[PDB]
């Protein structure tokens, strides 16, 4: 069981480079949507990433190597899925230029904006030997442990109650009292 995985998504606006839609992106974006599927597959099925997520389910947790194969399996992950998406797009435009550019061109490259980041991220330093990876019980935040009990006291005050005093003594008699 040395496997978990919160997949918890991201439909978002997440250019690179265009950081929202910029040019003509939304077309780019409808086709690696609509085979997001094939694109994904292959993106997972890279010798790299399979590799990566395998050696990561035999030294998960923090195990040491644990924050290379990490970083491993991320940049083979992003830079794969790049790789694929881009080669299609390239294609795609490539292709359906039919107009008066870029028909049957077999001969000149296009780049892609994103590829510039991309470049960044190669890892291929495992390769070969795919097993499965996934079964995290859900884990849809475990309100696990709530509770606060308190029970305090004060102040006893300790006052005081009162003084004393007499009446005063008749040494009078009478009032002289003549005749």
């Amino acid at each position: 069981m040395a496997d978990e995985a919160t997949d918890a998504a991201r439909n978002n606006d997440g250019a690179y480079y265009l950081q929202t839609q910029f040019t003509n992106a939304d077309k780019v974006n409808e086709y690696l949507a609509q085979h997001d599927g094939e694109i994904r597959a292959e993106a997972a099925a890279d010798p790299a990433v399979v590799a990566a997520k395998a050696a990561l389910d035999a030294v998960e947790g923090g195990s040491h190597n644990y924050g290379e194969v990490k970083a491993a399996y991320e940049a083979a992950f992003n830079n794969a899925f790049n790789a694929v998406r881009n080669k299609y797009v390239q294609r795609f435009q490539a292709t359906y230029n039919n107009a008066t550019e870029q028909e049957g061109k077999t001969y000149i490259q296009g780049e892609t904006p994103e590829q510039a980041n991309a470049r960044y991220l190669k890892r291929v330093g495992a390769a070969n030997n795919q097993n499965p990876a996934a079964e995290d019980k859900g884990a849809t935040t475990p309100a696990s442990k709530e509770e606060a009990k308190k029970s305090e006291a004060a102040a006893k005050n300790a006052g005081k109650a009162a003084g004393k005093a007499l009446p005063k003594t008749s040494a009078v008699k009478h009032h002289h009292h003549h005749h």
